[PDB]
């Protein structure tokens, strides 16, 4: 997965642009927020461009399943109904403080190990600080 999205020269970060701070569109129409900071910090990391595909929340899993995405960061919590059918990300965002409550993560699609342990060790390195 890793020289796939290398050798394509961006990273497709699927979201739904409808859940302010960590995914919205601003007042000039640019999708802005929490999630599309982490996205571009691990493009930049990748060595990648980003872009970002906005869809509806319904839409999300399925098009990480048909690999019309890489990956998802869209305010997703980390769920074990969920882990049925994505991989997830360690938690980059705890709702409750102390790990209690929702933790976010970001979804890959399960044979994508190699994209998951390279996200894994960035949300790692950005957490050391
Ligand atoms: N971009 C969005 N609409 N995100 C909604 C997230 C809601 C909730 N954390 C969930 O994982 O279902």
């Amino acid at each position: 997965a890793i020289d796939e999205i290398k050798s394509r020269g961006y990273l497709l970060v699927g979201l739904s642009a409808d859940f302010p701070p960590f995914e919205f569109v601003d007042e000039n129409g640019n999708i802005v927020g929490f999630d599309v900071d982490l996205a571009k910090e691990i493009a930049r990391r990748l060595g990648v461009e980003l872009k970002i595909v906005d869809m509806t929340w319904d839409g999300l899993i399925p098009s990480l399943l048909t690999k019309k995405i890489d990956v998802i960061i869209s305010g997703m919590t980390i769920t074990e109904e969920r882990k049925k059918v994505v991989a997830f990300s360690d938690p980059y965002f705890d709702a409750g403080g102390g790990g209690s409550g929702e933790q976010y993560g970001i979804a890959v699609r399960k044979e994508d190990t190699d994209l998951l342990e390279f996200i894994n060790s960035v949300l790692r390195e950005l957490k050391k600080l």
